[PDB]
Parts: C-alpha cells; sequence; structure tokens
C-alpha cells in the first residue's frame, strides 16, 4: 500500500528520547537497515509500512558536497535536517537513475540504515550551507544521517516554511 496512513510522528519523539547528545553514539543508528529490495519496493515492504520511522517528507534541499546530499526533511510532526551519505547517493542513483534533489520536494521519501548525530552552528554552516542562528534556538542541533534512501511521487509535500521545530523545541 502507498497510503499515507503509515505516516506518523517519529522525529519529535526520536530526538526527545535521544536528547543526551554527549552520551548518545555519534553514529548510533535509529532505524533498521533497509535493502536494495526495500528501496525498490518500500510500499511492498511490511518492515517499512509498519514503521513510521522509515517514512519522511522532503521540504527543501540545500546543496551537495563530498558526494553527499544536504537537505531538510520532516514528518507528521516536526522537521529536521538530513545528510545523505555517498553510499546513499550512489544507491539512490542506481535505483532511480536520478539525483536526490531531482524535484523531490513534493515527493514522499523512505529512509533506511540511518543514524542520529548532533552538529554545531559552524558545522551546519559548512555542510548544509546554513547557519543555525537563524533556524534554531541552540548552537547544537540533531541531524539525521541516512545511508539508504528511496523517493516516490506518492504524497505531495509542502514547502520549507521559515520556522524551525526540532531546533526550536530541543
Amino acid at each position: 500500500s502507498t497510503d499515507s496512513v503509515f505516516l506518523q510522528p517519529w522525529i519529535k519523539a526520536l530526538i526527545e528520547d535521544n536528547s543526551e547528545h554527549d552520551q548518545y553514539h555519534p553514529s548510533g543508528h535509529v532505524i533498521p537497515s533497509l535493502t536494495k529490495q526495500d528501496l525498490a519496493l518500500p510500499h511492498m515492504s511490511p518492515t517499512i509500512l509498519t514503521n513510521p520511522c522509515h517514512f519522511a517528507k522532503i521540504t527543501k534541499f540545500y546543496n551537495v558536497c563530498d558526494y553527499k546530499v544536504y537537505a531538510s526533511i520532516r514528518d507528521s510532526s516536526h522537521q529536521i535536517l538530513v545528510e545523505f551519505s555517498q553510499e546513499c547517493v550512489s544507491n539512490f542513483e542506481r535505483t532511480h537513475n536520478c539525483r536526490i534533489t531531482s524535484e523531490t520536494t513534493n515527493c514522499l521519501m523512505i529512509i533506511g540504515d540511518a543514524d542520529l548525530v548532533y552538529v554545531t552552528n559552524s558545522r551546519a554552516m559548512s555542510h548544509f550551507k546554513i547557519s543555525l542562528s537563524n533556524i534554531s534556538s541552540k548552537e547544537i542541533v540533531p541531524v539525521l544521517n541516512v545511508n539508504q534512501a528511496t523517493i516516490f511521487d506518492i504524497d505531495q509535500v509542502g514547502s520549507l516554511s521559515t520556522f524551525p521545530f526540532v531546533y526550536k523545541y530541543l
């Protein structure tokens, strides 16, 4: 099923339960690893369907650096920045024959093999190309690092509004 009924809040709870940025592993994975088969047919994979954590929406992308894509995603609740590893990019391209920023800001995406890591202002400035001072209340904010990703035009997504959520209520 491609129904969006499987899109439930998880980002908010995830960052709240892992607010200990000094204790949580920098590369601590937050969701199960997905396969190329899962990325091929995520709407046919119960592992994904029954786990809202795998569901995400793209609101806007920033840039690409070091063969990694830097964008912003959210869910039914709050919004958080996401970095796509070189592995993620390569696999995505093989699957979809396109880039992760190829008109995906109104599409519905699925993440896999992702971990949670906290970054500073200068980091988000140098990586995501955006200072946190304008999009956060704190100098240190959580970011999602995704190794498996696949995007399908299922659910139309709104644009990136000018207001932080996860970085505002951290």
